[PDB]
């Protein structure tokens, strides 16, 4: 239906193709770019890139703010919050920015999206119609596995390391090193580390063992379970599961996995003063009646987001959107 | 009113007169002892002994297990559970076991209760009956904080790392020694650790600044960000604060310091499907009425226990105490 492209953890990708690796760098790398070379085809030229920061002490990098240019309009998504610098009093803005659970959603009218947890990850969703046309860190949209290593000058190599380094923005930015093991260099967390990658094999993930191999991501948590030594490792641990949770909720079916000692969620915070509307839902609600979204209209194009999510009574049911909480009814 | 002693953190200690200070080692200490000697004034003796290892890398300890000796009666709370070795078939339980907030509190009818978070700390209350006549590693309480040094042999000594090894109970157990500095021992994790333990000088605890001073506690949470780095440094850091905010508690004014990003509760677990009846009290409800508690009964005796606690509908408002449920009513 639609591919997707992951990039998660310390340096953790995922090819549109199903291709994956791992890198580390830092600078400023391009994940998608339209319109590769000097080829215009009648379309607006998109351009998201990535800037990584050294995090930790053996080495690993992570990303920390993502900027995206489209259509000469510059947005920054830095500490959580979205900040807009590019502005063109001209045409019509594209974008549109919503909060679904924990996600911060995003939405073009091109038709591609992004899906940001604020934190380290981003998901990048692409319609079919930008089929080979589209080149990057990401890989040609062409449905083949082994020839996503086109290193910006329309040659496969299958140096990772040389394809991760061809598509540095900056020249003067540092070539990336092979990196080390975090487990080996810290052997005081191995154990620590197994014990909480283990529920990736549990049983709350049968379901998911039978359509994803769980192996790469197991791999994925110890290796950052070992490098997260810069103090939280909790939060690291958080957003390796919920990769994978990500990941088998992509495919159709819905596993709780949170608990009150495993990565929890304060979803009562939102309940105002003797009120109770916000809940959570670990495959999320298809969709619901807010302000820009009437009743009658519905919109499921967007699956898999969990997160807090507020359940309106029949009296005044239409979320009002901007102030967390629920109205009669909104102009 | 009522004096408090309070272990927390990696040895930190606080006697029931005010004095504080630190001492870790790794072997069964005895923390309250009745009938010191072979003095027995026609009373029934108890014995609490806490169980240290050793948590982290640079040298510091953590209580992991605390047994109960009274009457006879044997009891051990370690993996957050309870378990009863010592059985006697005679006389009466005195002990009643209870789930208030996130603690586990134990009565007993001799007047001495226990306050334990179920993963490092333990708060001890007494009553005044007991003045003069209790002696242990909470000091002998007499009002006085600078004869709290009785190393067992009714000898105040100044030496803390002396008086500590002097309460030991196996003699085979390794002699401590003085610890060093976790920060300078690990000195990439003082930018973070300073980071997360600002909050005690920031504006929430204004009410708190006014009466108890923060500057040991901010030491603490300092140390113990800079010890806790086995895995699992938000545990230590919430532990930390959690201290510090029952401290003010205790006071008798109360103040909402948690933060969904910061040291987060899942209510909502608590809560069955299609109803929500728990909530987040910082200050802790005064009195609710329980199967074994009806409503025209209200214990106020222990104040300043925050947690997740329920809220019955005024159709069956008796709590049924036993499966998280309310019921009509209850034999
Ligand atoms: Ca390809
Ligand atoms: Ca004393």
């Amino acid at each position: 239906c639609l591919a997707t492209c992951a990039v998660y953890g310390d340096g953790h990708y995922l090819t549109f193709d199903g291709q994956s690796y791992s890198f580390n760098g830092d600078c400023e790398y391009t994940l998608v770019q339209n319109h590769c070379g000097g080829k215009d085809s009648t379309q607006d030229s998109f351009r998201v890139v990535t800037e990584n920061v050294p995090c930790g002490t053996t080495g690993t990098t992570c990303s920390k703010a993502i900027k995206i240019f489209l259509g000469g309009f510059e947005l920054k998504l830095s500490h959580g919050k979205v900040e807009v610098i590019g502005t063109d009093e001209s045409q019509e803005v594209p974008y549109t920015i919503r909060q679904m659970g924990i996600y911060l959603v995003v939405d073009t009218d091109i038709g591609l999206v992004l899906l940001w947890d604020k934190k380290t990850s981003i998901f990048i969703n692409l319609s079919p119609e930008f089929k080979g046309r589209v080149c990057g860190l990401c890989g040609n949209f062409d449905d083949i596995a082994v020839n996503d290593f086109a290193t910006r000058s329309r040659s496969v190599v299958g140096d990772v390391l040389e394809f991760g380094n061809s598509w540095k923005l900056s020249p003067s930015c540092p070539d990336a090193l092979a990196p080390k093991d975090p487990c080996t260099a810290n052997p005081f967390r191995k154990s620590w580390a197994q014990k909480q990658c283990s529920i990736l094999h549990g049983p709350t993930f049968a379901a998911c063992h039978a359509h994803v191999e769980p192996a790469r991501y197991y791999e994925a948590c110890v290796n950052d379970a070992c490098a997260c030594d810069s103090g939280g490792d909790c939060e690291c641990f958080c957003t390796a599961v919920a990769a994978y949770a990500q990941a088998c909720h992509e495919v159709g079916l819905c596993v709780s996995w949170r608990t009150p000692s495993i990565c929890p969620l304060f979803c009562d915070y939102y309940n105002p003063e003797g009120q109770c509307e916000w809940h959570y839902q670990p495959c999320g609600v298809p969709c619901l009646r807010t302000c820009r979204n009437p009743r009658g209209d519905c919109l499921r194009d967007v699956r898999g987001l969990e997160g807090c999510y507020p359940k309106c009574p029949p009296e005044a049911p239409i979320f009002d959107e901007d102030k967390m909480q629920c109205v009669a009814t909104c102009p």
